[PDB]
């Protein structure tokens, strides 16, 4: 399964969709997971996420491990997004902002 993390936290740019061979992704306010069931590790969406926030989940950095199981949760909760909209206002102001984890919206 592939793993979206901190950093698209209010940055939600979603160019990450457009290159989903299987439309894996869920769609929250302020963020976006992969269903780990679904996502066939092909990694198309790794590169075409400017926030950086996409990885393998063998490799999802050690300090940022809860989102393995957020990503699993919130797909199941969360309707899908298979086509890729403008980003979030503030978006690249946000970007690179840490800890962000505190203010995902359900
Ligand atoms: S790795 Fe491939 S299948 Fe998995 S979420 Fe990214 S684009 Fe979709
Ligand atoms: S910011 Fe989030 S919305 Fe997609 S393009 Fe990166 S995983």
């Amino acid at each position: 399964a592939f793993v979206v993390t901190d950093n698209c936290i209010k940055c939600k740019y979603t160019d990450c969709v457009e290159v989903c061979p299987v439309d894996c992704f869920y769609e929250g306010p302020n963020f976006l997971v992969i269903h780990p069931d679904e996502c066939i590790d092909c990694a198309s969406c790794e590169p075409e996420c400017p926030a950086q926030a996409i990885f393998s989940e063998d490799e999802v950095p050690e300090d940022m491990q809860e989102f393995i199981q957020l990503n699993a949760e919130l797909a199941e909760v969360w309707p899908n997004i298979t086509e890729k909209k403008d980003p979030l206002p503030d978006a690249e102001d946000w970007d690179g902002v840490k800890g962000k984890l505190q203010h995902l919206e359900r």
